[PDB]
This record gives structure tokens, C-alpha cells and sequence, in this order.
């Protein structure tokens, strides 16, 4: 474990802090002054507001982040966090009464990495219930977390063509060797139910 608990737990309820201070000030705040030294590293990071109390292939409310460690960790939960709020154009923008029927769900990511050898052999370098992807080709660029694969039930080579499909790329995509795939982890920490003890969540 890379990140220790006590550092999840800081980070969801940050994140969740985030949301609520901009939707009631418009205030971005700022990482604070007791924030662990560990959490300024650079780092990349997701944040997902999922519904509570509903079927989890339901819950989906926001989820935004930055694949790149271009920001410190801190940083990066705390304007993903507002993004997904917010800015998550396949949804209406949380309002603030709709926090009490939310959890908030941190991803902290590990570098990507990308998969050698033969594109038809990829599906065997990757495993559902570890790995996330990224799939680039051109201009084209889309990522789906570890979590996903494992809530839709998919396999490996259901996972790959998905995110083919997330990147706007034909599902058959991730055969071709001009397309890059890459895999990465994440320690995932979630709020039990609103405003409640925070966990990690495994896969």
C-alpha cells in the first residue's frame, strides 16, 4: 500500500470538502496546512460521486481526474473532486442538497505503463480486478478505471475493446501495433454512506 489509510481517508473527505465549499462559496480551497508531506508528490488521481442507496451499475454521478502527475496529489483531489461535481458533461452539475445522497470515491493512480508485445497477445498482460487502461492511437485517448471492468462483469478482452470504445477508437482497435496500450493500479478509498467512515476498497 503506497497510500496509507489515514491518507485516503484524508483525501475523500477532502474531496468531499472541496465539492460542498465551491458549490456554497464558488471557492476553490486550498490544500491545508495539515495536509501529510507524502500528499504533495505528484500524482494521478480520480474522483466519482456515486448515488447511495441504489443498484451500483446505477449509481454513476460524476467522475472526473488526471490520468498525468501533473499535479501534487492534494491538489489534483481537490479540483477533481470539484470536476466532477461540476464538470462532468455527461451529467447535470451536483447541486449542494444533493451531497447527503452521495459518496464520495477516491482513485489514486500508479504511472501508466505500456504493454510490450504482440498487439493480439495484450489481453494476456492485463488482469481485471488490478488493472486500468489507457488506450491511445493519433489523436484519439480514452482511459477507464479498474473498477469498471470488475462492475460490468467484462473479461480481458471485453475491457480492452471497451476502452478502445471510451477513446472514440473501433473496439478491435487494441490489435492494431500503432495503438498504444497502457495499464495502470489504483488504491481506491470510498465513504461507507454520506458523510461516513471512509474505507479502502478493494477489488
Amino acid at each position: 500500500f503506497k497510500i496509507k489509510d489515514e491518507w485516503g481517508e484524508f483525501l475523500v473527505r477532502l474531496a468531499r470538502r472541496a465539492i460542498e465549499e465551491y458549490l456554497k462559496t464558488g471557492k476553490e480551497i486550498e490544500p491545508p496546512k495539515d495536509t501529510p508531506p507524502e500528499l504533495w508528490e505528484k500524482m494521478g488521481v480520480f474522483v466519482t460521486l456515486n448515488r447511495y442507496n441504489v443498484p451500483p451499475q446505477t449509481a454513476l454521478r460524476g467522475c472526473i481526474g488526471f490520468p498525468t502527475p501533473i499535479y501534487p496529489l492534494v491538489e489534483a483531489t481537490i479540483k477533481a473532486a470539484i470536476y466532477s461535481a461540476v464538470d462532468d458533461p455527461r451529467f447535470p452539475p451536483v447541486k449542494l442538497e444533493e451531497m447527503d445522497n452521495l459518496v464520495v470515491e477516491v482513485s489514486v493512480l500508479t504511472p501508466p505503463e505500456l504493454i510490450e508485445g504482440p498487439p493480439e497477445e495484450r489481453p494476456r498482460k492485463i488482469k481485471v480486478g488490478r488493472d486500468g487502461l489507457i488506450v491511445e492511437k493519433g489523436i484519439y485517448s480514452g482511459l477507464l478505471l479498474p473498477q469498471v471492468p470488475v462492475e460490468w462483469g467484462w473479461d480481458e478482452e471485453e475491457f480492452l475493446a471497451e476502452t478502445c470504445w471510451k477513446a472514440g477508437l473501433p473496439p478491435d482497435c487494441w490489435l492494431d501495433e500503432d495503438t498504444k496500450v497502457y495499464k495502470f493500479t489504483a488504491e481506491i478509498f470510498e465513504e461507507e454512506y454520506p458523510r461516513g467512515p471512509i474505507k479502502r476498497k478493494p477489488l
